């Protein structure tokens, strides 16, 4: 019989979620209970799974294909059929996808790259020009810069967060503008593809409304996880300072010149482990949903029914320590020096299969760019010996996480 949480009457599991840290309580319980968990709500059900074992069987495309959790369900009454809110079976998935996979590969970032370090360099500008003493609020600057670097990099368009205070402002007259603003411009950029790319499959473009929805998906996945990201790497930097020198020292050696360029960026082998080792700990789109194509037992002890739910608890298969070592809370970068030696479907921040994350790539070259020149030209202090407190929306962030940066005095 499958462990389950305590219940609330007729109400079943679902108080349990009435918490503004519902993927850290879900965590807590999956330790208590183990690699599998069901979960019961009025009118539904699903299963949590932690262990590598059974999500190796989850991650199997015959088997079980992408579900929509609560969350995304909302989140489709804007995002609509746009890639991140589309099942597998409607045919505007696999017609975006054909569309825009040539956009976020490589020859593709190549051609972002000079966009991001215009927006990296605002970055630096603004924490080069701050007054001694006065501190830095990450998660905060982190969004500025990610959600400036999807607008620049993918829609020619300036979002101009570093001008401001207050977070950037609705959604209709932002796409319109986007999409009026390229009308009246001439770029090859996300936004061109959207426009004018065919499917090879179908033959068709995106219609109108489908593109509108791919605009506001990309706007939203196409920077707070990275924020996140980024904030969680400069915690733990801060935390370990033994790894903060190893990623500094590796920064100077290889960012030989005033900005960095595409190869130099690539040659970052362990920001690149370090950005991992935060993925790892604190992947910043914690869970994802699948539901079962026919009937079909998990790890031979658990029956399912066609269009059983199951969910996957990324931090929690990202400390199963059968596959780790008993050492999982520890921050240790040395884990990805080699990622081959990872075991299949161990280490999934990206999500998996064909409903992987697009922009996995894009996300990993602006945060390995971003933070190999924020260790290039800045000594960081946790001057207030900050306590971790994770804030959750749709991703996960550390709320209130603040530093001092002392300028290298670097010329940039
Ligand atoms: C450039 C930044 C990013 C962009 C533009 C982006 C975009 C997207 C899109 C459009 C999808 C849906 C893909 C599909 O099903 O066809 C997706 C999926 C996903 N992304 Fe990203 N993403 C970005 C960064 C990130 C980061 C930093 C993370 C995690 C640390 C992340 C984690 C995920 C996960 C876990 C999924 C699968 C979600 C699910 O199975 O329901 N993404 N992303």
């Amino acid at each position: 019989e499958m462990p389950q949480p305590k219940t609330f009457g007729e109400l079943k599991n679902l108080p349990l979620l009435n918490t503004d840290k519902p993927v850290q309580a879900l965590m807590k319980i999956a330790d208590e209970l183990g690699e599998i968990f069901k979960f019961e709500a009025p009118g539904r059900v699903t299963r949590y799974l932690s262990s590598q074992r059974l999500i190796k069987e989850a991650c199997d495309e015959s088997r079980f294909d992408k579900n929509l959790s609560q969350a995304l369900k909302f989140v489709r009454d804007f995002a609509g059929d746009g890639l991140f809110t589309s099942w597998t079976h409607e045919k505007n998935w696999k017609k975006a996808h054909n569309i825009l996979l040539p956009s976020f590969s490589q020859q593709a970032m190549k051609g972002y790259h000079a966009m991001m370090v215009d927006i990296a360099v605002q970055l630096v500008q603004k924490w080069e020009r701050l007054n001694a003493d006065e501190h830095i609020e990450v998660p905060e600057d982190m969004t500025r810069l990610t959600l400036d670097t999807i607008g620049l990099c993918g829609f020619n368009y300036r979002f101009n967060s570093f001008y401001r205070d207050q977070p950037h402002p609705v959604m209709n007259d932002l796409v319109d503008k986007i999409i009026a603003d390229r009308k009246a411009s001439q770029s090859d950029d996300l936004l061109t593809h959207m426009l004018h790319g065919k499917d090879p499959e179908t033959g068709e473009p995106l219609d109108d409304e489908n593109i509108r929805y791919q605009i506001v998906t990309f706007l939203i996945a196409g920077h707070e996880t990275t924020s996140g990201l980024l904030s969680f790497t400069l915690y733990f930097l801060v935390k370990n300072p033994h790894v903060l020198q190893k990623a500094a020292e590796e920064a100077a050696r290889v960012l030989v010149d005033p900005v960095p360029s595409y190869k130099q960026v690539k040659q970052l082998k362990y920001v690149g482990m370090v950005l991992n080792e935060a993925l790892r700990l604190w992947p910043t789109a914690p869970a994802f949903s699948l539901y079962a194509k026919e009937d079909t037992v998990l790890g031979g002890e658990y029956p399912l029914e066609k269009g059983d739910e199951i969910m996957v608890l990324i931090p929690q298969l990202h400390r199963d320590k059968t596959i780790w070592g008993d050492d999982v809370e520890e921050f240790r970068p040395e884990r990805f020096e080699n990622p081959s030696a990872i075991p299949q479907h161990a280490f999934k921040p990206f999500g998996n299969g064909q409903r992987a994350c697009i922009g996995q790539q894009f996300a990993l070259h602006e945060a390995t760019l971003v933070l190999g020149m924020m260790l290039k030209h800045f000594d960081f202090e946790d001057h207030t010996n900050y306590e971790l407190d994770i804030k959750e929306t749709l991703t996960l962030k550390p709320e209130g996480f603040v530093v001092k940066a002392k300028s290298k005095k670097i010329p940039l």
